[PDB]
């Protein structure tokens, strides 16, 4: 699970390994330095290295000369199982069977790295609880590594002598890690790994336990330019810590690979977990692709843009979840490649989709989006009809992220007080094309910016932990670091504007 990732490596480091370490059907993934965003599967086959790109343009992963995947890790998980199907042009099959597995720590959530003693058992003590742990660098003997463990009773600042930190000290020697006696390990994970399963035991008895992390993401809203500074020397170890979480979440997706649905998939692979899916109720289909989003009162569904098949599902799940604000994130032709099919009316002109039936009540333009106000109705029964405001964002840019977060904010804004206008409205309908890049973004802003607009300036976030509790309710939630960053840019810019 994701040990095939190797987050710094080059090109020319990545041939070595996979000829020095590998063998055949031998490979590794990696972050393209050419073109960032975009990455690099390398597949050692017949005594030589084969690269092949993958590309993404914050919607989804494109295998270049393959199928558009959510994430890596699905990608991967795919073609070890759907054997065969990775070809190079001219027919031969890509095996991909041995994982090369990484050995930097760096993107481990319970590594730091460069960090002080004092400075590590004060976040212990301060922020720490039992079994919380961390691994950080060696001040005294460089290159060396050490291990600090809580163990106690409860959590914070206490004086009470129930709680203890210990320290281990892991020596690297010959490139491989160890505790000062026993098996030696091949990497810092290794070792860590071990160590969960089978307990270090201090000769008086405590066990010393490794529970989870210490968090380090989470932060003060009202601090967070301090925070953007710091990570824009870090940005970048954020990210692709949170990026190596996406292995817990290869939940199934049984519904969406079912034959009867493969042409309500936008993208054949990119598919809705069963057990987060929209599931439509009142001989039916009951498929859509479409998730439930939940923090964790307000909620929202992050859906696809329409297909010309799906429009009529996608206005049952709407008066289904009785959605009564639609965000549109994207045109619906974008790179002169279609993104979404018109699944609203003209302005002023009545449709009919399926037992749905929706009006174009009025339209609004304005500097960043437009508006629309929709009537909806079962047909039949004349008092099925409320109102469905269909939000759309006109001025998102084909390629990266807008440069200036306001836009997405006064938008969002917006958004929010039209859905608090009307009472026991349902979840608020986002989808851009793919439903993932841009939908996921939104919708964490949307987020991260309720919490804020509740409790304050003066009060904790977490961007990595939000967006890791969202993707494991809709597959690749966010798709790229430019996206992630924009996230950072939006609630820092959305803080400043409070307070101003």
């Amino acid at each position: 699970s994701r040990r095939w990732f190797h987050p710094n490596i080059t090109g020319v480091e990545a041939e070595n390994l996979l000829l020095t370490r590998g063998v055949d059907g031998s490979f590794l993934a990696r972050p393209s330095k050419s073109n960032p965003g975009d990455f690099t599967l390398s597949v050692r086959r017949n005594g030589a290295v084969t690269h092949i790109k993958i590309q993404n343009t914050g919607d989804y992963y494109d295998l270049y000369g393959g199928e558009k995947f959510a994430t890596l890790a699905e990608l991967v998980q795919y073609y070890m199982e759907h054997h065969g199907q990775l070809k190079e042009k001219n027919g031969d099959v890509i095996e991909l069977k041995y994982p090369l597995n990484c050995a930097d720590p760096t993107s481990e959530r319970w590594f730091h790295g460069h960090l002080s003693g004092k400075e590590a058992e004060k976040l212990l003590t301060e922020k720490g609880k039992h079994g919380s742990f961390l691994v950080r660098e060696s001040q005294s003997h460089p290159g060396d590594f050490v291990l600090s463990v809580r163990t106690g009773d409860d959590k914070g600042e206490s004086n009470d002598g129930k709680s203890k930190v210990t320290h281990v000290m892991i020596r690297c020697q010959e490139l491989k890690y160890d505790v000062g006696g026993g098996e030696r390990f091949d990497s810092l994970t290794d070792l860590v790994e071990h160590y969960k399963k089978n307990p270090m035991v201090e000769t008086l008895g405590t066990v010393l336990q490794l529970k989870q992390p210490l968090n380090t993401t989470r932060i003060n809203a009202a601090e967070i330019e301090s925070r953007v500074r710091e990570l824009s020397k870090g940005f970048w170890e954020e990210f692709e810590t949170l990026q190596q979480q996406e292995c817990k979440l290869l939940y199934s997706r049984k519904e969406g690979q079912r034959q009867e649905n493969k042409n309500k998939n936008r993208c054949k692979n990119i598919l809705p977990f069963d057990h987060t899916r929209v599931v439509l109720h009142d001989p039916v289909s009951d498929y859509i692709n479409a998730n439930i989003i939940m923090p964790e009162k307000k909620s929202y569904i992050a859906t696809q843009g329409c297909l010309q098949n799906t429009v009529n599902d996608f206005w049952r799940m709407v008066f289904q979840e009785n959605s009564r604000v639609i965000v549109m994130t994207t045109k619906e032709v974008e790179r002169g490649k279609s993104k979404c099919v018109k699944y609203w009316p003209d302005e002023y002109a009545l449709k009919e989709y399926g037992v749905m039936r929706v009006r174009n009540v009025k339209e609004s333009a304005a500097h960043d989006y437009t508006l629309r106000e929709l009537k909806l109705s079962k047909v039949g029964q004349g008092n099925t009809e409320r109102t469905v405001w269909q939000y759309h964002f006109r001025t998102w840019p084909d390629h990266g992220v807008p440069s200036d977060p306001g836009g997405v904010l006064d938008f969002l804004e917006e958004v929010h007080h039209k859905q608090e206008s009307i009472m026991d409205a349902g979840p608020v309908v986002v989808h851009c094309s793919a439903g993932i890049g841009r939908t996921g973004t939104f919708i964490v802003i949307d987020i991260l910016i309720d919490i804020i607009r509740e409790k304050g300036v003066d009060c904790d976030i977490d961007v990595p932990k939000t967006i890791q509790m969202v993707r494991s309710q809709r597959s690749g939630m966010v798709q790229t670091e430019a996206q992630y960053r924009f996230i950072y840019m939006a609630v820092q810019h959305y803080i400043e504007t409070l307070q101003r």
